[PDB]
């Protein structure tokens, strides 16, 4: 039996048999007052001490959220749906500590993505037992509130100040600071890592002064705050807060009387109306996301980044080869996971209207023009691949490259990767390629389990990625120093060197998607 005394009381874990060893898992430790009742929409409140032994032996409730419903019974979509009951009582975290209990272990804190509307730490691909077993790090992940319940914004109003889900994360990082030494972990050596909105959350913790002393280093997988979906304007946030209020009959003049009204609505009512607070949505709609609240985020983050206002430390950033393809079957015409999705010029143009709804005819033409200079006009995948690249380059790749360029210009080591391996078990079809979110299982070492239908080649890539991630967390340097590996050069804004991750040859290349990103990062913001 392993009992750990934390600052709020004792917690009991379990023993896990991993790779002929043992990992101690503490699943579902609370880290805040359940944000229920008058606490809904408010910042997370301090948890009151308990005197019992808190049994932390199962994942806790996931936070209320809308479920991906487009492919019932399809593991490709349903692996991302919550695998514990939804509840507003969901401010819990998990700890995986090596066995034997470490002395001063570097800590890895995972922050899941999910477009700031969905996600949960209990997902199978976020299982930290492998990292704990194989690299003797401690892995922490936390649930944080999502959708309006986590990011409804009434700027200045403590009743709905905005960024609650980010403050959830922050309280969790605080919990690691105050308590992770008791589990054998080193609070002076904490690496946040996160994917998609998780990565955008990580990048915002780099900007938020209240976070600067709660972690050491940062890893950003397929996401950053400067991505177009990542920050809700203080303008849009009001229109959306109001539209939600109208949709639920909660419109008041006294803005607080609106919040108190929205507090008597049942979670399902708020979830049903979240989709309609925007008039024109897209598969990447983040209806309720981070805002410039003046608290967690003191100014608009493009300005903070541009003017060097962030935690000076090492960052590891990267993206996948086909980030965009996943979103094409959530709305784009002529697309389907169940055929090869050969689309016409006309289907591609209509696809731009789906993904850039409030964008001028000229802007849509400008996207078409830049992405339809075919190396072969008679290639029938041209338009299908072009739309995938359009969504991936605008929504993930080019913002992440720009974030890395800007961050590195203040003299910190940056490392950029380009993950181009299609999981051999990937349930989506091949035309979808190296999809958004499918590096995560390699980062977490799932292919290390040989009974899991991965190739030996995939086991080797995971083992190397895991080492590279762990050396980054422990030492700020994402090298594999023993098995004659390709050295991962720092990302400088001049040469812009990045490392390709794949089962074949790991190579050093320069200036990812250069032509494409100039369009998105310089031209397109003007339209
Ligand atoms: C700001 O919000 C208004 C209102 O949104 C409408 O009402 C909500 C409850 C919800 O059901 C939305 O889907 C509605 O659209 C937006 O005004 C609407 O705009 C659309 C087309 O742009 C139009 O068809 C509706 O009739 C309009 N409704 C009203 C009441 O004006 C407005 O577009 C939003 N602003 C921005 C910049 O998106
Ligand atoms: C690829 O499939 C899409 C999706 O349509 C559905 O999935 C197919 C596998 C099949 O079961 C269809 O019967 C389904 O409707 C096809 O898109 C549809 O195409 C028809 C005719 O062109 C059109 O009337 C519908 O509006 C389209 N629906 C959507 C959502 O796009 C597409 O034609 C298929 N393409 C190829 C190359 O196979
Ligand atoms: C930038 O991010 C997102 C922003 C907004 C909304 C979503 C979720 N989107 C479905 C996800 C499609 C998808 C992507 C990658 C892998 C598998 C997938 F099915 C909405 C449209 C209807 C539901 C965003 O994606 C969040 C996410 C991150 C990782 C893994 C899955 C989803
Ligand atoms: C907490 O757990 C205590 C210990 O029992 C443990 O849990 C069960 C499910 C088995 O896994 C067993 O082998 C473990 O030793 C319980 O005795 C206690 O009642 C529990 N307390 C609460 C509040 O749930
Ligand atoms: C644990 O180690 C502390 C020093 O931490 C070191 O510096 C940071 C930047 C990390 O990268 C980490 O890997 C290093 O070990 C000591 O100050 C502390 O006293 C030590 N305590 C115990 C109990 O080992
Ligand atoms: C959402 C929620 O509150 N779930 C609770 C579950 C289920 O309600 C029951 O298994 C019946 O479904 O029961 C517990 O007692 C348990 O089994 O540990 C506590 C847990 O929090
Ligand atoms: C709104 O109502 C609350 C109810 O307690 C009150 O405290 C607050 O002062 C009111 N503000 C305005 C501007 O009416
Ligand atoms: C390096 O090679 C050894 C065998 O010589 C293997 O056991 C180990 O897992 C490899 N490590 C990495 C990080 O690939």
């Amino acid at each position: 039996d392993i009992i750990i005394a934390t600052k709020n009381g004792k917690v009991r874990g379990m023993q896990l048999t991993v790779f002929g060893g043992t990992v101690t898992a503490f699943l579902g430790i609370p880290y805040a007052q359940p944000p229920l009742g008058r606490l809904r929409f408010k910042k997370p409140q301090s948890l009151t001490k308990w005197s019992d032994i808190w049994n932390a032996t199962k994942y806790a409730n996931s936070c209320c959220q809308n479920i991906d419903q487009s492919f019932p019974g399809f593991h490709g979509s349903e692996m991302w749906n919550p695998n514990t009951d939804l509840s507003e009582d969901c401010l819990y975290l998990n700890v995986w500590i090596p066995a034997p209990k470490p002395k001063n272990a570097t800590v890895l804190i995972w922050i899941y993505g999910g477009g700031f509307q969905t996600g949960t730490s209990s997902l199978h691909v976020y299982d930290g037992k492998f990292l704990a077993r194989v690299e003797r790090v401690i892995v922490v992940s936390m649930n944080y509130r999502v959708g309006a319940l986590g990011f409804l914004a009434l700027p200045g109003n403590p009743e709905a100040p905005g960024n609650m889900g980010l403050f959830d994360q922050q309280l969790a990082l605080q919990w690691v600071q105050k308590n992770i030494a008791a589990f054998g972990g080193n609070p002076k050596s904490v690496t946040l890592f996160g994917e998609s909105a998780g990565a955008a959350s990580v990048s915002l913790h780099l900007l938020s002064p209240g976070s600067h002393s709660l972690f050491t280093r940062a890893i950003l997988q397929s996401g950053s705050f400067n991505a177009p979906w990542a920050v809700t304007s203080l303008y849009e946030a009001r229109n959306r807060t109001l539209n939600l209020a109208k949709l639920t009959g909660c419109s008041r003049e006294n803005e607080t009387e609106i919040i108190k009204c929205l507090r008597n609505k049942d979670p399902q009512e708020i979830l049903l109306n979240e989709a309609f607070v925007v008039p024109y949505g897209t598969p990447l709609s983040v209806n309720f996301g981070p805002t410039v609240d003046g608290d967690f985020l003191t100014d608009m983050p493009d300005i903070l980044l541009e003017l060097g206002q962030f935690k000076k430390t090492q960052i590891l950033v990267g993206v996948n080869k086909d980030e965009g393809t996943a979103f094409l079957v959530y709305g784009a015409p002529g697309f389907s996971k169940d055929n090869n999705s050969i689309i016409t010029r006309k289907e591609f143009q209509e696809g731009l209207k789906i993904f850039f709804p409030g964008v001028s005819e000229f802007g849509k033409e400008s996207i078409l023009f830049h992405y339809t200079d075919w190396v072969d006009d008679q290639r029938p995948e041209n338009y299908r691949e072009a739309l995938g690249d359009v969504v991936g380059d605008y929504n993930f790749i080019c913002p992440a490259l720009e974030f890395t360029k800007k961050f590195s210009e203040w003299g910190n080591n940056a490392f950029f990767y380009y993950f181009e391996h299609r999981s051999s078990k990937l349930p989506w079809p091949e035309w979808m390629g190296v999809m958004h979110g499918y590096e995560i299982e390699f980062v977490f070492g799932l292919p290390l389990e040989r009974r899991d239908q991965y190739t030996k080649a995939e086991e080797i890539l995971s083992r190397s990625i895991v080492k590279r991630w762990a050396n980054f967390a422990k030492y700020g340097n994402p090298q594999e120093t023993q098995n004659q590996s390709t050295s991962w050069p720092v990302f400088k804004s001049t040469e812009q060197k990045y490392l390709t991750l794949n089962t074949e040859s790991t190579r050093i290349m320069t200036k990812l998607r250069a032509q494409q990103c100039r369009f998105w990062t310089s031209f397109f913001p003007k339209v």
